[PDB]
């Protein structure tokens, strides 16, 4: 397995038609997972499954600018399960990141950070065994 937290460089940033695929297995009794598409110290797109926020499972998405988190976008569709293998696909589209889990569309996140070619790393963190993280053009 890859070491978590894992840094995946995205050379030259992201661009529409770039597909990022993350394969892993959620740990038993997981609490949290996070993907962080980063522009330097800013987080253009934070995708954060929370397994127990007040006894609810929720995905929280947000952007961090100058160390400040913005308005959260929340999704109660929660496709992850403790102990189980998953696939996350993040497709960069012109106006949003489009996320599918286990081949099922989950959510879109509109681009708040608009300099896509400066979003040049992806961090992967939290309660997973990480099998692979890669990108390709479709
Ligand atoms: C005013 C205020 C008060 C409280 C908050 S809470 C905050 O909410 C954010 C989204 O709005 C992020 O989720 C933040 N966060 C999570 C992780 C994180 C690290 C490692 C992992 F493995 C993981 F799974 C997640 N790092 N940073 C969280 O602290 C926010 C604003
Ligand atoms: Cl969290």
């Amino acid at each position: 397995p890859l070491i978590v937290p894992y840094n995946l460089p995205l050379p030259g940033g992201v661009v529409p038609r770039m597909l990022i695929t993350i394969l892993g297995t959620v740990k038993p009794n997981a609490n949290r997972i996070a993907l962080d598409f980063q522009r330097g110290n800013d987080v253009a797109f934070h995708f954060n499954p929370r397994f127990n926020e007040n006894n609810r499972r929720v995905i929280v998405c947000n952007t961090k600018l100058d160390n400040n988190w913005g308005r959260e976008e929340r999704q109660s569709v929660f496709p992850f399960e403790s102990g189980k293998p998953f696939k996350i696909q993040v497709l960069v589209e012109p106006d949003h990141f489009k996320v599918a889990v286990n081949d099922a569309h989950l959510l879109q996140y509109n681009h708040r950070v608009k300099k896509l070619n400066e979003i040049s790393k992806l961090g992967i963190s939290g309660d997973i065994d990480l099998t692979s993280a890669s990108y390709t053009m479709i």
